[PDB]
C-alpha cells in the first residue's frame, strides 16, 4: 500500500526505510531534501513540496522535532489531508495530541497519535514498542504496516494516551537509572565497577519486577498489606542508605528524595501500610 | 551430613530461618529472650535452650538474627569465650560498619565470622529466587554452603564483612526508585482512570528495555567517557521537565519528576551538552 512519510531527520529515515525494506511504494518530504538521497537510491520518491507527498498516498505518517513544527507544517495542508490517514509519531505532550486530533476531526482526517521508545537503529528490530491512541480504525488497517516498526500498543482513543503512557514509562527509566548510578557511586568506594555491579542489579531487578503485580494489586484495592516490612521499615532502610551513602563518601540525593516521599506517606497513614500506599500521597498535588 | 544448627534470635525472621534448618533435618537448637516465641518451633522439633550459652554450646555453627547490631553485641559480647572455635552467621541488618565491627571482634576471640543480609521477608526464606548476600569467611560460606542454600540463593561478595549489607543498601535504592516511580506513572495513568493494574504490563515490559541499556551505561560509568549519540543528558533533562508538568496539568503531585529534574539538570549545568546519562555518576560522587 502506498504511503507518505513527511520529516526524514534521524527517526523518520529511520521510519521509511523499514516500510521500504517490505517493498511499500514509499513517497517522502523533508524540508532539507539532501536527506532523502540514501533513501531515493533504495527506492524511495521525493516530492518536491508537502502537499505534493501527501497527495501521493492515503496513509500519512509524521515524524519531526516537535507539535509546533507539526502543527506549522500540517496546516497548510488541511484541506490536502481531508480523507487521508494520518499518523503522527512526533514525541511531544497530551495535550498537543489532543488538539491535533481534534484539529484532524474539523478537517475529516483519520488520526492516530504514536510515541516511539526506541532509538533509530531500533526500529524494525525485536523489542521495538509504539504506543498508539486516536483512531482505532486507523490502527487496524495500518496495523501490517506499523508492525514494521516494532510491537504496536493501541491504547484507546483519546489520542493523548500514548504521550501519557510515554511520559509514566520514561519516568521508570529515569529513577531507575539515577538508582543504578547511586548504587555503582556508592560501590564504588569500595573498588567495584559498575559492570561488577551490573549483573547482581540484572539479578535484583527480576525480583523487583516479582513484586510489582503486587504493588499494582493493592495500590488500586486501596489494600495496603505489608509484603516489604511495610513503611516504618522502609523510611529508617532508605535512611540508612543515605546515612551509609554520606560515610562512605558520596552524596545522598537520591536517597534523600525517596526518603522524604515514602516518610510522607507515613503521616496520612499507619506504620503498617505497605509501600503501595504511596500512590495516594502522589495523588494530592 | 545434615550437622546441628543454633539460632539465637526467634522473632519472625528469626524463626524462619530455624524452621528451615528443621524441615532440611537439621538438629536445631534455638533460644530467644522470651521463651514462649520458642513454642511453635519445639513443636516442630527444635530443641528450646534455657540459656544463649547453652544454645552455643550445642552446636558448631551458630546463627543470629535480632533487631540491630546494638542488641547483637549485648548478646554476643559475653558469649566471646563459647563462641570461640566455632563459626558463627550474623543475619541481622545493619551499616558496613556494623558488620566490620563485629568482624573484628570475632577475629579478635578466633570465632569463624560471616555477615549477611537477607533480601525478602521471613515468608520467602527457604524459596529459591530469594536472595542472600554474604560477606566475610570464604571458609564458612564454602564449608556451609548447603546451610545458606536453605534460607534461598547465597551471592558470596568476598572478604570484606562489610560488602554484604553495602550492596544490600545500593540494591534497596533501587527497589525503592522503582517502586516509586511506577507509583508515580500509576497515578498520573490513574486521571484517565487507567488502574495500576492495567498499567503494570506496560511497565514491565519497558523494565526489560531499561535493563538493557545499563550494560551500555555501566560500560560509559567505568571508562569517564560519556559523550553519546542516544540518551543526550540536555534532552532528558527537558524530557524530565515535561513530566513534571504534565504531572500537575493532569492533577497530582510532582515530587518524583521535580527529584529526578533537579538531580539531572544539575549535571547538565557542570558537564557537557554533549553528556550522556552516565555522567551523574560523577554528580553523586560530589
Ligand atoms: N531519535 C530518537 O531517539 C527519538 C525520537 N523521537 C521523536 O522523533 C521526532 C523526530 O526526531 P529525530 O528525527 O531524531 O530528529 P531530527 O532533528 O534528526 O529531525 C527532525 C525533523 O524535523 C524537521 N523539522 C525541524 N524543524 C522544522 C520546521 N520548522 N519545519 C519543518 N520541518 C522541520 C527536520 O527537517 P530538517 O532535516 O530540514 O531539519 C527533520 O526532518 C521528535 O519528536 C523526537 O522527540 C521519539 C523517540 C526517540
Ligand atoms: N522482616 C523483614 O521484613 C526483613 C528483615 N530484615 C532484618 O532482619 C532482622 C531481624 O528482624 P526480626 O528478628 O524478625 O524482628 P523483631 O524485632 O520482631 O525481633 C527482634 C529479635 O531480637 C530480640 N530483641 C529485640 N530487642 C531486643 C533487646 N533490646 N534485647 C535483646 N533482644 C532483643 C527479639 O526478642 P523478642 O521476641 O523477645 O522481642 C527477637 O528475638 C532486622 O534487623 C531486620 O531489619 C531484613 C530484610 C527484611
Ligand atoms: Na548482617
Amino acid at each position: 500500500e502506498r504511503v507518505t512519510v513527511l520529516g526524514l531527520g534521524r527517526m523518520g529515515a529511520a521510519l521509511a526505510g523499514a516500510l521500504l525494506a517490505a517493498g511499500h511504494p514509499t513517497t517522502v518530504w523533508n524540508r532539507s531534501a539532501a536527506k532523502a538521497g540514501d533513501l531515493v537510491a533504495r527506492g524511495a520518491v521525493l516530492a518536491g513540496t508537502a502537499a505534493e507527498a501527501v497527495r501521493a498516498s492515503e496513509v500519512v505518517v509524521v515524524c519531526v522535532t516537535d507539535y509546533d513544527v507539526a502543527g506549522d507544517l500540517l496546516g497548510p495542508l488541511a484541506g490536502e489531508l481531508a480523507g487521508r490517514a494520518l499518523i503522527n509519531l512526533t514525541s511531544g505532550s497530551p495535550e498537543q495530541a489532543r488538539r491535533s486530533a481534534d484539529w484532524a476531526a474539523e478537517h475529516g482526517i483519520d488520526y492516530l497519535d504514536g510515541t516511539i521508545m526506541t532509538q533509530p537503529q531500533g526500529i524494525g528490530q525485536p523489542g521495538s514498542v509504539l504506543l498508539l491512541s486516536g483512531s482505532a480504525e486507523v490502527h487496524s488497517g495500518r496495523k501490517a504496516l506499523i508492525e514494521l516498526w516494532g510491537d504496536g500498543d493501541y491504547l484507546g482513543a483519546d489520542a493523548g494516551l500514548s504521550a501519557l503512557y510515554d511520559l509514566a514509562l520514561l519516568g521508570v527509566m529515569w529513577s531507575t537509572i539515577a538508582s543504578f548510578l547511586h548504587g555503582a557511586a556508592l560501590l564504588g568506594t569500595e573498588d567495584v565497577t559498575a559492570q561488577q555491579f551490573l549483573p547482581k542489579v540484572e539479578r535484583w531487578l527480576g525480583a523487583v519486577a516479582s513484586f510489582l503485580p503486587g504493588i499494582a494489586a493493592q495500590a488500586d484495592s486501596g489494600d495496603y498489606a505489608t509484603d516489604h516490612g511495610g513503611l516504618d521499615i522502609n523510611v529508617a532502610g532508605l535512611d540508612l542508605l543515605a546515612r551509609v551513602s554520606r560515610a562512605q563518601g558520596i552524596g545522598t540525593d537520591v536517597p534523600a528524595a525517596l526518603h522524604e516521599l515514602y516518610a510522607r506517606r507515613l503521616a496520612q497513614g499507619s506504620a503498617n501500610d505497605g509501600l503501595a500506599s504511596l500512590i495516594d500521597t502522589i495523588r494530592r498535588g
